[PDB]
């Protein structure tokens, strides 16, 4: 579907593919995971 990711993207360390794929561009502003 479409706009359905929403506890996906919620999370950010594990969501799909494109939501897999901004979360790792902020991955280091986490640095030991919030």
């Amino acid at each position: 579907s479409v706009s359905e990711i929403q506890l996906m993207h919620n999370l950010g360390k594990h969501l799909n593919s494109m939501e897999r794929v901004e979360w790792l561009r902020k991955k280091l502003q986490d640095v030991h995971n919030f």
